């Protein structure tokens, strides 16, 4: 009846998205001689990307997968730049693979390990299964299960990819912990019963981006990395 | 090529023959009754696929394999006059050796070899919550875990394979069904994955006969995960 199960979101609370595409575009650019701003095109792409995410969720867009969310998002943010048009159908799934590839941040890893030596651990984010295993393998991010709102069709907060976690695991919702570095995310996991662990992410946009950062009364857990998660949780290994 | 490796778990990477016959021989010497213990997977399984058979067909709402496993419990119990002295407690307990099975001596070995070059992941009928303790208990590790009760069904139902495409994100000809039983084989080969059999001759215990033959459709043939990660130049 104590915690059985933490469950993880990925972009920003595992994984720093800003500086896979940032680094990642940068290198892409220079070797092929165009000047390019990342931060404001990886920002414009989250946000495109965003928008359509959301037109889905309202069914105004027939559902498709995260993957061809962002590689629709990436057309549509390119026309801004004119060196875009230069790149082809190739080069933008290139592009778009970036966000199967996600790096980790120094202290995921090893976190995840102490951490999975002491409980069942899983991913719940909003991204594609076929993604988050990437990025978990990738990034050798050792995990019991991985687990997406794409296996509901849906995203968080919808509390049915809540409820997915707590019925693939097998334990009732006060034995799972729901990890993430994003507010909405932990403040639904609570309501419907589990409890929450906030890791701050002061650099998730980039360094120099202030973030909400603060804790919350409503938090189990305030930790500034996965080890020291790790550690307040007494997880050796 | 290929890139994705879907492995069925029950009999091809755990010996639930062994897992059942061990933790019933020590049941049975706790409360202090013998049993022959030897035929009680026999028994066992043939309850299961009948009640899980009332799910496939309709006759009964969708419920958990472990669940049903916990009913074909009670099923087979009431055939010994040993079984009453197993009370509803022990039998949860018994029941959840199905989460605890014992891999194969090549089960991860060879299993960290084939995850150095390929994706893989789990694809069996068995509720998530035990394949992913079975997995856990034994350290098999894997890239994810997938069963048919991601879409509430069970293999052959195409809808499985495709749950398996479609969360790795591969198309068919891409991933391999990795499995000890040829009805499995045969509808993943059908849907168009190529397919590895590996021989399981003591999944039913050192005393009954099984089918290990080889059969022309099988993309691989072997006799353990260590063998087949040879075969796909995992060394
Ligand atoms: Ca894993």
């Amino acid at each position: 009846m104590g915690l059985k199960a933490l469950f993880f979101n990925v972009q920003g609370t595992l994984v720093d998205f800003y500086s896979t595409i940032t680094r990642e575009g940068e290198a892409f650019s220079a070797v092929r001689g165009f000047q390019a701003d990342w931060t404001t095109v990886t920002e414009q792409w989250r946000a495109e990307y965003r928008s359509r995410l959301d037109q889905v969720i309202k069914g105004e867009r027939p559902w498709t997968t995260t993957d061809r969310i962002y590689r629709e998002a990436l057309d549509g943010i390119l026309a801004n730049h004119p060196w875009g048009a230069s790149l082809n159908s190739a080069d933008r799934d290139e592009l778009n693979s970036l966000w199967s590839k996600l790096i980790p941040w120094d202290d995921t890893a090893p976190g995840l390990a102490r951490l999975r030596s002491k409980y069942i651990t899983s991913t719940l984010s909003n991204g594609s299964m076929a993604s988050v295993l990437r990025i978990s393998k990738l990034g050798a991010l050792p995990f019991d299960a991985i687990l997406t709102a794409e296996l509901v069709r849906s995203s968080k907060p919808d509390p049915k990819v809540y409820q997915l976690a707590l019925d693939s695991v097998g334990i009732e919702a006060h034995q799972a912990m729901m990890v993430a570095c994003h507010k909405y995310d932990l403040q639904a996991a609570k309501r419907l019963g589990f409890k929450v662990a906030f890791i701050a992410r002061p650099f998730e946009f980039g360094p120099n981006k202030k973030v909400d950062t603060k804790p919350e009364q409503y938090f189990d857990y305030y930790a500034n990395s996965v080890v020291e998660l790790a550690g307040m949780l007494g997880a050796l290994e």
